[PDB]
């Protein structure tokens, strides 16, 4: 038991861990990372080689400090609807109760959002037996506004499927394996839903978020730089609201900044530029008044895209509601 996280290093090696969702509960840091595996699958763009089977909670009573492991906290086993790849989750809690949304493909191979429940922010959570209604593609971030209401983030493009739910129906596997296919069109965008009081459905229909540039122009398709991919995220400054994502293929994590949970969001910079290892996931948390951006690399593993560990550094906002972009292999 020896503490970790004062010089980028990787906060647990005995186990891999991705996409890091990191919330204060009861006074600690609570992580709910992707437990990553060498499964041994198929390596290829729709991410057969992420093929995840549980979570662990994690904890800190500090930063750095020990972490503790709480052990699996939901197998894919057990939950009656999934058919495969329990990928980035994250964590609510509401009225003495925590909840655990977990991105994973149902038996028909379409990727949809489900709920688990349970009394502490440790786990072990009970999973619903369907996922939540009208629910789809990947990556869910649950974020409590300050009046008390709770808005369900999601989406991702490529293997997470958002490309083909156009129309509100999955258009089939032969489907846009990547995007629209329309790079002078506005790219794709997250999707947003308040939740429901009791927390296990959606309160209102899906919405989708709008991203402009600086100019107020919406980013195109073709915008790999700035047009999201996936890894939605919200947090809040001065009042402003932070939308900040992964964009896939080129790497980064970037941040847009609007006036309400729905946007639009204007596109202002990058939180984080690239990683060892093509994915780039994280979160944006603050703890005893200080800001931290959780992220991961593929360091621990030497390299490997589905073998990753998480880490953590200190984020600096300016008071005019910029972010400095954190570089993560320079101090
Ligand atoms: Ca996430
Ligand atoms: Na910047």
């Amino acid at each position: 038991l020896v503490p970790r996280g004062s010089h980028m290093e990787p906060l647990v090696t005995h186990i891999y861990t991705a996409d890091p969702s990191a919330h204060v509960f009861d006074g600690k840091v609570y992580i709910y990372p992707s437990h990553d595996i060498d499964a041994g699958t198929p390596e290829n763009d729709m991410g057969d080689h992420f093929d995840m089977r549980d979570y662990h909670v994690l904890s800190m009573n500090s930063i750095p400090g020990e972490v503790t492991d709480h052990g699996v906290a939901l197998d894919i086993k057990d939950i009656p609807w999934a058919g495969r790849q329990l990928w980035a989750p994250d964590a609510a809690s509401k009225d003495g109760k925590y909840y655990l949304y977990f991105p994973a493909k149902d038996k028909e191979d379409i990727f949809r959002i489900g709920v688990a429940v349970s009394d502490s922010p440790a786990g072990p959570f009970k999973p619903e037996s369907e996922p939540i209604k009208g629910s789809y593609s990947i990556d869910p971030a649950v974020f409590k506004d300050d009046d008390g209401k709770y808005y369900m983030y999601f989406g991702g493009i490529w293997g997470g499927q958002l490309q083909r739910w156009t129309t509100g129906e999955y258009a089939g596997h032969d489907a846009s394996k990547t995007d629209l296919e329309q790079d002078d069109a506005p790219a794709i965008g997250p999707r947003i839903a308040l939740m429901s009081d009791d927390m296990l459905s959606f309160a209102e229909p899906v919405k989708e978020i709008s991203i402009v540039d600086e100019q107020g122009n919406p980013i195109l398709g073709g915008d790999h730089d700035r047009r999201f991919f996936e890894a939605a995220w919200m947090h809040k400054y001065n009042g402003t609201y932070y939308l900040s994502y992964s964009t896939g293929d080129t790497h980064y994590i970037v941040y847009a900044t609007g006036d309400n949970p729905y946007g639009p969001f204007t596109y202002r910079g990058v939180i984080l530029n690239p990683v060892i290892g093509w994915t780039n996931h994280h979160s944006i948390v603050e703890f005893n008044g200080k800001w931290y951006l959780f992220y991961h690399d593929s360091s621990l593993s030497g390299g490997k895209t589905h073998l990753r560990c998480i880490k953590v550094t200190e984020l600096t906002h300016n008071a005019d509601g910029t972010i400095e972009t954190i570089s993560p292999y320079i101090e």
